[PDB]
């Protein structure tokens, strides 16, 4: 696999999960997860990935 | 930055512990959010490595 291909899986791996768009920004307490941008983060109530119930949205930075 | 090949080793660079560079970021530290460490290299940390902010908790993550 080349460096270009690569690189596009690994951008690709890093955008918000619901919108594809932004990149992702938010951890889902308690689960742990990282799902979600900032914006799309506000339309979740459980986490799209394990459903459970998300009781804090922690902004991240890199 | 510079070229494809350093793109590529950033973003493999970024998903490693800042302290040990030697696996993955498992943690996040609440309440500054920053992502620094793997689970071993933040059990001695009661303040963030990169801003100095008590943390609260530290709340395990997925990273792959
Ligand atoms: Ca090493
Ligand atoms: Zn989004
Ligand atoms: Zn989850
Ligand atoms: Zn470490
Ligand atoms: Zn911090």
């Amino acid at each position: 696999i080349s460096t270009e291909e690569q690189l596009r899986r690994l951008q690709e791996e890093k955008l918000c999960k619901i919108c594809m768009d932004r990149n992702i920004a938010i951890v889902f307490v308690p689960c742990g997860h990282l799902v979600t941008c900032k914006q799309c983060a506000e339309a979740v109530d459980k986490c799209p990935m394990c459903y459970t119930v998300i009781t804090f949205k922690q902004k991240i930075f890199m």
